[PDB]
């Protein structure tokens, strides 16, 4: 009857995940599932505990993000499958740009994230 | 190298030698069922979807992988995701952010989700 309740949904988990990816990072564990899977600069991690751990790790302080494209698609078996390209600044790192992607499920009947894909975006010399 | 791997790398060199090559034939690798966003805009199922492709303004687009990431989801799916460099004719380089989900139906691995994102410079 309007805007897709995917493309509702999704941006709604986007939000809610930078957020709280620049507030504390160690409560990220609630949006993911226990057999959740993210791949962090080519690097694969299994398990909500793995994940969790392996983003309070980051050499971090000050983080941004600016969503510059987000496109939300319904899949065959009932998920939400998410592309996200946009910049962050890190501290005083130079501006850089980045990907990422999720992929909802509905569980509990609430989404929960059970795949993650990350990676910046490197520069060209 | 990991079985997720083994079907998305497979599937990517597949879908880009297809489009580089012979793009009205990229119906090979979609189900009717397919869902693609291009640059924002979406095409629904497999006619719309190849059309869109097909008739993209140019002769020859090439495709450049700077890195390939692959992943398995709990419903047997996989998730390829890349980011790399392509050109049309002679037009400039440009760089993009692709992204596909599969699933095997049929017993063949198809795409029935796909996003496509031109890079800013």
């Amino acid at each position: 009857g309007d805007k897709p309740i995917w493309e509702q949904i999704g941006s709604s988990f986007i939000q809610h995940y930078y957020q709280l990816f620049a507030n504390d990072r160690t409560q990220l564990g609630a949006i993911y599932i226990d057999a959740s899977c993210l791949t962090w600069e080519g690097q694969q991690f299994q398990g909500k505990a793995a994940i969790v751990e392996k983003l309070s790790s980051l050499p971090f302080q000050k983080i941004q993000h600016s969503i510059t494209a987000q496109d939300h698609q319904p899949t065959p078996d009932s998920c939400i499958i998410s592309m996200v390209v946009g910049q962050l600044k890190a501290d005083e790192d130079p501006i850089m740009g980045f990907h990422q992607m999720f992929l909802l499920k509905n569980i509990n009947d609430a989404w929960v994230c059970t795949n993650d894909m990350f990676r910046l975006a490197l520069h060209n010399f």
